[PDB]
């Protein structure tokens, strides 16, 4: 299969699984620095004023887009009570790094600064699965840069780092669905050359991560990308932020996108709620 | 320190949490078939009918009590929105090995023919931490036996063998707060005999665990019994029931109890709140 032909057929499975009722639903256009950035803004039934919750998508920095992850974005919401913004970032290998993250950080700050228009008065976290995790992780650190002062960040199975040595990576890396053949092979769409693998923006463990929004770190026991999930908990709690870090037993990488049939991916969805609805409400 | 003491200063430092408060707390007296059984009936603030939570306090068999755990069932109670009837059994060495046990199920099979009393049209489930995790557990096994239909049990790090071959129990065994001689000591005072090691309602590892209720299972990473109750769930999932297995990482055993102070046992008590509206109400 061609790199177009997965990207629709992420969108194809996605009709498969039953996209929730929510309040309501908007397309925007957000204004990036290098391009302008499609999101969908998805309300919760509830009344505002609200958090909002600005999501990556995973899919390895090449697949994965709004429509094939509208229906993990409903479920979030209503999970939440908040309002959540899906944002469509550079995908490569069209868009090399660091486009992904220029675009999350863009989407982001414009959320920040424009709030209001949701109805936002709870402030902002960010999250994301996989590589949306990373971009999230990596969305936080910049934010940190600018004074942008988030409330939480919630990342669900991230990447944070470039490995060829933590045992998971070994344990895991064939036979539960992420293997150590596609990691390879995104980096190699992703990144523009080796030197990049110094770059914070790319593995946000290499980060100062002190001062950092309270986080939710989703982990699974069977995904090659399990230790290093840890490794970043681990290392923002050796920095002072609080972290609530969770490995989920017996599931693969993806599993909450898989919530309709892994009821454990249900669970983490509405873990992912409790917090928000938390930090944001006092709930 | 006698067991007085030690019973005494766990009501001590209890008595200092501040309590959340509830709907409405009605306290009972169960007759079972031993011994009268005080429960404490906490109502959420929402509006019936409800699902009913029978809970059971940990202390190792030995400690703990309605009182010294009312902030965490006040918790509980508003986290699931459900009735949660918190279970004084009877304590050893007094009384030793199977009396908790007894009042544990006399207890549950009363509530679950009293639903009504409570306004518990959406069903019964039980849980417990530690000790009390191993009570709800052998609660459920006993109310299979007998065709008491159970929505859910939540065990949260639940003592489920005798042990010591473990790796956790080894690797956590001392310096995070339940040791190997605490194990030993409570197992001294409980227990009656040897030969109590063979008894499925000491170690529930041991019963068939076919058609028992789904269950949320919470371990902790710095816990000596983390495999055993990782093993607990994979017995399990191989006997056809649904369990959705979670590793709090950074966190000793007894974690949950220390919620007012430790921010990941409060994200416990949230996802304990949300699989249980999710079984009840569909939530």
């Amino acid at each position: 299969a061609s790199v177009e032909e997965i990207r629709s057929l992420f969108k194809q499975f996605s009709s498969l699984t039953p996209r929730e009722e929510v309040g309501k639903i908007e397309d925007i256009t957000i204004p990036g620095s290098e391009t302008n950035i499609k999101a969908r803004v998805y309300y919760p039934k509830t009344q505002g004023p609200y958090g909002v919750l600005v999501y990556y998508h995973g899919g390895g920095f090449v697949l994965g887009d709004i429509e094939s992850y509208d229906p993990l974005c409903r479920a979030i919401t209503n999970s939440c009570q908040c309002v959540t913004i899906s944002v469509d970032y550079r995908l490569a290998p069209e868009n090399k790094f660091p486009a992904a993250v220029v675009d999350s950080f863009d989407a982001l700050k414009w959320v920040y600064n424009n709030s209001e228009k949701f109805n936002g008065k709870y402030g902002i976290a960010v999250g994301g699965d996989s590589a949306g995790g990373n971009l999230a992780a990596v969305t936080a650190i910049l934010s940190k840069k600018e004074n942008i002062k988030l409330k939480y960040q919630v990342l669900i199975y991230p990447a944070v780092s470039f490995d060829l040595i933590t045992k998971s990576l070994y344990d895991n890396g064939e036979g539960f669905f992420l293997t150590r053949e596609h990691i390879d092979w995104f980096g190699q769409q992703y990144l523009r050359s080796f030197a990049d693998l110094l770059d914070f923006r790319f593995s946000p463990i290499l980060a100062d991560l002190n001062d950092l929004p309270p986080a939710l770190i989703i982990t699974a026991e069977h995904d090659p990308l399990r230790d290093q999930g840890e490794a970043y908990a681990n290392k923002l709690l050796q920095s002072g932020v609080q972290v609530t870090s969770v490995g989920f037993n017996n599931v693969i990488h993806g599993f909450v996108s898989f919530f309709p049939f892994i009821e454990q991916g249900r669970d983490a969805i509405g873990l992912i709620g409790y917090v928000l609805r938390k930090v944001f409400y006092g709930k």
